């Protein structure tokens, strides 16, 4: 009842109710969640109900996806922070992109423990 990989998932990818989701929101939340030594190149946060995110692991809000993933049926408010400049070391400058769409995760014993970042890269 806690599973370290799940709570770590929340730490790296969940923010219940953010305010303004601008560049500065990124720079501050990344630092606050310890994702800046080195600077993560890209990281997305999901906003909203924790309950709904957990339900992606049952069929109630999830569908199998690719080899071993699950994709949500419902859409979520998300914010993607993309590292700016060319250095893995702080100060880490981030550019924010707010979005709204379904998300892809990996589950374990009923809980999300991985977020697939590829669907958020806009190459």
């Amino acid at each position: 009842q806690d599973n370290s990989r799940y709570t770590h998932f929340l730490t790296q990818h969940y923010d219940a109710k953010p305010q303004g989701r601008d560049d500065r929101y990124c720079e501050s939340i990344m630092r606050r969640r310890g994702l800046t030594s080195p600077c993560k190149d890209i990281n997305t946060f999901i906003h909203g109900n924790k309950r709904s995110i957990k339900a992606i692991c049952e069929n109630k809000n999830g569908n199998p996806h690719r080899e071993n993933l699950r994709i949500s049926k419902s859409s979520f408010q998300v914010t993607t922070c993309k590292l700016h400049g060319g250095s893995p070391w702080p100060p880490c400058q981030y550019r924010a992109t707010a979005g709204f769409r379904n998300v892809v995760v990996a589950c374990e014993n009923g809980l999300p423990v991985h977020l697939d970042q590829s669907i958020f890269r806009r190459p």
